[PDB]
């Protein structure tokens, strides 16, 4: 918007060339449209019949917001958590996505769950100090899955001395075996071999969970029951 | 924005240097823009074609809110809390950070369970008894990682008056050993003896815990049996 002081008995004129040519409007305070970049604007005012000396204006055009900073796009297994962020400041924070996720902050509430649901693109939007919006960048996030819970066979009735065979059909880059007190070991191959020398030579309850090639840790599987007798 | 009381048939003129010249506007109440201290503004009325007395005014600058008052970059461990404050005093507060912190407080709530997720920077601007807004101050908090459950192997069947040996592979600075009965002993090896005359040779459910670096301690380890038999 344009503007102009009131004199009594004065019609006004705004001319967008020097030179008194290029007349846009007879009203005190008319408005500008769509401004670019700095602009200026010339005022002549009449009382009486006479013109004023040309009285002209500058308005100042505020330069773009630059787009929001964000992490590249990204990949979570179910059950890790999903951290968005950015690295600029701003008056305003905007954010939305998948699963009706919405936030207004630098750094947003994790999601700690990560599942299919929250898979998708994550986008962003800012406000500056100076009130401009900028335009909209965005991350995507994949969610891969994890196996299924693995099943697990065992030699269970062994009198001690003899081996400890456990073994699965599962399929998997790795397999996590987890004996009775804790401790664990992790194979490539898919049948272990305790030895009665190791300190998994227990009895008890063994469970198995499978590592697939993205990284992600099945479900524990169901226990199953090793029993060592002695002679 | 400056001003001046109405006076019919009068047309106002205000200058930035009393000798009356250096005329910066023709209006009754004109705006100032950008003021960094106390400046000065002088007021000149004509009523009829004589001007008045020139009637100065003054604008009072108030002065810069300085920076919030922060503790200095701390460390936390997983677990522990997080206690942010600011000894200042202000109309209000404003935090943010990790997480989606967010506060109006001197003393906000205290983070209850510390993890990875809420360590990062957390920021306070204060706003004065004035109005004023200070520039923004910050704490870096740094969350430390417990060790992983230990796994723990006794020589549990014990005939009463041979020494009790427990054992762990785990490993940090210290590890905590727990009695049945809650008594505890601490040691800087991974193996400690329990001799018959001491009041840890006891027979029962015991358990590890397991301390490193930055002085986290581990989940405890699945309870291992010890029996001691009568001879």
């Amino acid at each position: 918007s344009l503007s102009a002081g009131t004199v009594s008995g004065a019609s006004y004129a705004w001319y967008t060339d020097a030179g008194t040519s290029n007349q846009f409007s007879t009203l005190q305070n008319p408005t500008v449209n769509n401004l670019t970049n700095d602009s200026t604007f010339y005022l002549l005012v009449t009382v009486n019949g006479c013109p004023s000396a040309l009285d002209s204006t500058t308005v100042v055009v505020y330069p773009l917001t630059p787009s929001p900073s964000l992490p590249a796009d990204f990949a979570v297994c179910e059950g890790d958590d999903i951290a968005l962020s950015t690295s600029t400041v701003a008056s305003s924070y905007d954010w939305s996505g998948p699963n009706g996720f919405t936030s207004n902050a630098q750094n947003p509430v994790v999601i700690t769950n990560a599942t299919g649901s929250n898979a998708g693109v994550y986008t962003l939007s800012i406000v500056d100090g100076n009130g401009c919006s900028s335009a909209d960048t965005s991350v995507q996030v994949t969610v891969n899955a994890a196996p299924a819970q693995p099943s697990m066979t065992t030699n269970s009735p062994i009198c001690n001395g003899a081996d400890l065979v456990m073994s699965t059909s599962a399929t998997g880059n790795s397999y996590i075996w987890r004996a009775p007190n804790g401790a664990d070991t992790t194979t490539a191959s898919s049948t272990l071999t305790i030895v009665p020398t190791s300190s998994l030579y227990q009895s008890g309850n063994w469970t198995l969970s499978v590592v697939n090639a993205a990284g992600c840790v099945s479900p524990a599987s169901i226990a199953s029951a090793v029993e060592i007798n002695s002679i």
